[PDB]
């Protein structure tokens, strides 16, 4: 019993973790096989940041500019070359510790694990999600570029997020491991809009089913609703419209519960309409929707 | 920016998981050097555990019962012994992967993370406190005894706490790594009161000072009040009472914020006696106890 917002153990991502450092700027780096993949802005002093021309800054650099250390050891760089807004840095020796590994771009909604670093080394592990207009509400400091987010799936790293930037109003933009912006960003110091976000509705059903699965069922109604219904509900108070296809992922809950999607939609729009009044659930007095279905099952029944 | 219950990285600890099974029951160890340390309830049945006598139970154990596994290698099992309620089973290698480690009793207050393991391998990573009455609320199913808690300060796992049990309210009960369970607990299958918990007043004052480091400023009000005033009212709405030890460790935050420690907790006393008026602080809805003034140091200014 008990729901936690749990990480993925970050081990494996520990061991890919290096700095890298080009002329005055460092930051950090993710080294699998024999390359190192890190923001393309390491190129650049505070100068080049109102409006860099990385093609320009990169053709100034050369192989050895670029300094990588793995703790205290130094990595040859026999290669370079920018991929979207990452550079891959190939260097002499691969990762002893690349875990099995993939790349792969988050939908929007869906949740990671961040592994904040700083110089190439892991400070914290915590757990987000992307949020429906492609930004993450991190924790990040400068010297945090270049951490990465990530699933794991047994033996399996999947990466799906380099750090780059956070946005003047304290949110963070970032880029899957080919280095395309989530979201409409760029990499430069300009005043960007995010745009108008939404609550992860099928999240927040998620999270009640894991409410009641831990006993916290005061929220539980004798009301059902429909999904035009449920979605008028949910324009007004700024959620994501529910789709069969959320109804879908949410059948294994509404098995383990014996409580029909419909009839939790029902709980949620009452929840929406008149408040907790004061009340908690799983230790929130807000409507949490960083845990997907598939979190509350992997945590709810088990998964290593 | 931004502000997340954050864990240590949990490499240092994924290496030292194994899975130790006793008969038909299996359960976690921590192998440091050559001991392998884990709950003593694995020597038990179910019909066991509704009084255990460990004494005699053990005493029907040999060596070779305890089966240790570390990934797919099994360990040689060379002696055992029980201090308190955990098992010490030495074995003939050290932990290749052990790192540099301490054994700490934590204080009630406190924060840790948790790496929850099931058959000896890590599934995730979170961060939780000690609660004043020595439970912890985390999150745990069947299989999970034996994970552990621990801080990590640059190279050294100081590890606080083994996962015992789950009381029938759904709190946690653990022990040290000596085997003593923090709080009034015993190794058995009966109902045991965890007695009145407390919110940790100076836990919450560091959170309100992370808020304003974060720009999250609403609940800064005109107002002041003295130690005794503020107890009142931390008597009245079960925190702990402040005293000047926690007035001291709040000093470096009171220091960059510029707000006096006295000031802050007269915010405090407006929250607790008004609420939030459906108001949130850094993303939640309740006042937070699970920061200490280090942890918000730590996650605001940098530390790896
Ligand atoms: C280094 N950095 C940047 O945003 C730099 C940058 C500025 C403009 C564009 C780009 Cl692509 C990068 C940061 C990242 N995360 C969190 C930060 C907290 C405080 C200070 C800077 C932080
Ligand atoms: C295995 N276990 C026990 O409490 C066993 C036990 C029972 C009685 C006393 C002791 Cl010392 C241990 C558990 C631990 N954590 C969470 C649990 C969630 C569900 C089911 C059991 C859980």
């Amino acid at each position: 019993s008990g729901f936690r917002k749990m990480a993925f153990p970050s081990g494996k991502v520990e061991g890919c973790m290096v700095q890298v450092t080009c002329g005055t700027t460092t930051l950090n780096g993710l080294w699998l096989d024999d390359v190192v993949y890190c923001p393309r802005h390491v190129i650049c002093t505070s100068e080049d940041m109102l409006n860099p021309n990385y093609e320009d800054l990169l053709i100034r650099k050369s192989n050895h500019n670029f300094l990588v250390q793995a703790g205290n050891v130094q990595l040859r760089v026999i290669g370079h070359s920018m991929q979207n807004c990452v550079l891959k840095l190939k260097v002499d020796t691969a990762n002893p510790k690349t875990p099995k590994y993939k790349f792969v771009r988050i939908q929007p909604g869906q949740t990671f694990s961040v592994l904040a670093c700083y110089n190439g080394s892991p400070s914290g592990v915590y757990q987000c999600a992307m949020r429906p207009n492609f930004t993450i509400k991190g924790s990040f400091l400068n010297g945090s570029c270049g951490s990465v987010g990530f699933n794991i799936d047994y033996d399996c790293v999947s990466f799906c997020y380099m750090h780059h930037m956070e946005l003047p109003t304290g949110v963070h933009a970032g880029t899957d491991l080919e280095g395309n912006f989530y979201g409409p960003f760029v990499d430069r110091q300009t005043a960007q809009a995010a745009g108008t976000d939404t609550t992860i509705t099928v999240n927040v059903l998620a999270w009640l089913y894991a409410a009641v699965i831990n006993g916290d069922r005061w929220f539980l109604n004798r009301f059902t609703t429909t999904l035009n219904d449920f979605n008028l509900v949910a324009m007004k108070y700024n959620y994501e419209p529910l789709t069969q296809d959320h109804v879908d992922i949410l059948g294994p809950l509404s098995a383990q519960t014996g409580i029909a999607v419909l009839d939790m939609c029902a709980s949620l729009k009452e929840l929406l309409q008149n408040g907790m009044n004061g009340r908690t659930i799983l230790g929130s007095a807000l409507l949490e929707d960083e845990f997907t279905p598939f979190d509350v099952v992997r945590q709810c029944s088990g998964v290593t």
